[PDB]
């Protein structure tokens, strides 16, 4: 289920983080609008870029902590508040996060592996609600 999925993703986190974030940026190419230096790069080129590796690993390091601290796929209000309050997320709306979780669920569905895709779908929706409650537009 959900907790085991966190362990699976942590076990190869750099590769899952890059593959899932690339699935997001390829499904919703307009989200590259939020990351200038990503436009006109292939996936291999992005994976070469220091900053891409470091942003995407920090995103998934913290996401896995938020999933880990959740009860039954409901994240802590404190985690939502932290994500809203981050200066790096100043321009963002809940829709950005919704799209990341849609791509993550599709990635899991397409994988040969027994991820609990329905639990990640619920976790995404719960996180979007929490972010709205914590003040995200
Ligand atoms: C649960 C989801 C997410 C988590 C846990 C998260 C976490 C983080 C973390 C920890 C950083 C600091 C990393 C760094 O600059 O070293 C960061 C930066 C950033 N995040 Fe998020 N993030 C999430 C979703 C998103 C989404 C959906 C977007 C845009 C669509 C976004 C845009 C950014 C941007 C632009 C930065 C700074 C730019 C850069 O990477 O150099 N994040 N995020």
């Amino acid at each position: 289920g959900f907790k085991q999925d966190i362990a699976t993703l942590r076990g190869d986190l750099r590769t899952y983080a890059q593959d899932i974030f690339l699935a997001f940026l390829n499904k919703y190419p307009d989200e590259k609008r939020n990351f200038k230096n990503y436009v006109g790069k292939s996936d291999q080129e992005l994976k070469s870029m220091a900053k891409f590796g470091d942003h995407t690993e920090k995103v998934f390091n913290l996401m896995m902590e938020v999933a880990d601290r959740a009860t039954d796929c409901v994240p802590l209000a404190s985690d939502a508040s932290t994500l809203v309050q981050m200066k790096q997320h100043s321009g963002l709306t809940t829709g950005n996060f919704e799209k990341l979780f849609v791509a993550l669920v599709e990635y899991m569905r397409a994988s040969g592996q027994s991820f609990d895709s329905q639990s990640w779908d619920r976790f995404g929706k719960n996180l979007v609600s929490a972010l709205s409650s914590a003040g995200m537009k």
